[PDB]
């Protein structure tokens, strides 16, 4: 599975979305061609807009 | 928007799924990395598993 | 199935939501305890917040 | 939040579904008029069909 870093804060707006905390690491489980990604953070799973994060370049 | 052709029949199992008629042409609007695609057929819009279809860009 | 009248305009904000036009009639197919309802209007199906509509009293 | 007890085992068939262990207690957070309920069990959150469970308010 694929890690990404939160560049911008995101407050979940629907119950199946994941709130993103600026500076944290999320695990991306799934990508959609429309730019919504599904991932996990701190025991929570859900959808977020991909342009709030940047995939880790290791 | 992209055409795909139905190889195997698929009965919608959830309310947001599209039933696929064998041999028919569907318009794929969206693709997700877990193999679910979203498309339309004869007025209807829904998700379906991509291993039941075959993409065209021929 | 159960008709309702749109009291307030709603512009769909996710792809599985239904835009509501002020004054139109929607068919409600499903209600959720959190207040999201699923219905159809003019060949479109999707979710909307129930407090934008009023169930028809006939 | 409301307890329900699992009568029949259920294997999650979609990524947003909850697997139900027979005999276990789940917390139902939400109910939809088509018979899908959303609940939690041992850290996990997901949808499941309500005819596999039995509500308590005893
Ligand atoms: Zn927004
Ligand atoms: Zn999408
Ligand atoms: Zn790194
Ligand atoms: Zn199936
Ligand atoms: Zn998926
Ligand atoms: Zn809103
Ligand atoms: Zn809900
Ligand atoms: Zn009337
Ligand atoms: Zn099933
Ligand atoms: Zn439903």
């Amino acid at each position: 599975x694929i890690p990404a870093f939160v560049k911008f804060a995101y407050v979940a707006e629907r119950e199946d979305e994941l709130s993103l905390v600026k500076g944290s690491r999320v695990t991306v489980m799934e990508k959609c061609s429309d730019g919504w990604w599904r991932g996990s953070y701190n025991g929570q799973i859900g959808w977020f807009p991909s342009n709030y994060v940047l995939e880790e370049v290791d």
